[PDB]
């Protein structure tokens, strides 16, 4: 049978947002799994910037590559 292998979306955390890539507004909402290998950016809420490892490549499994992330707000 089919293998359904893709990441869940991510409920928002602290004030902030995700940067997907080939995904525009009004979605992200209601999405099944998102496609083996995508990377997203954890973003600051509003235009505010975070430094911090903000990378994460969607794996063959349900979780992305590094599930923890403390992504500092600065700007």
């Amino acid at each position: 049978g089919p293998t359904s292998e893709g990441c869940q979306i991510i409920h928002p955390p602290w004030e902030g947002g995700i940067r997907y890539r080939g995904l525009t507004r009004d979605q992200v909402k209601a999405i099944n799994f998102l496609p083996v290998d995508y990377e997203i950016e954890y973003v600051c809420r509003g235009e505010r910037e975070v430094v911090g490892p903000k990378v994460r490549k969607c794996l063959a499994n349900g979780s992305w590559t590094d599930m923890d992330t403390p992504s500092r707000c600065v700007r």
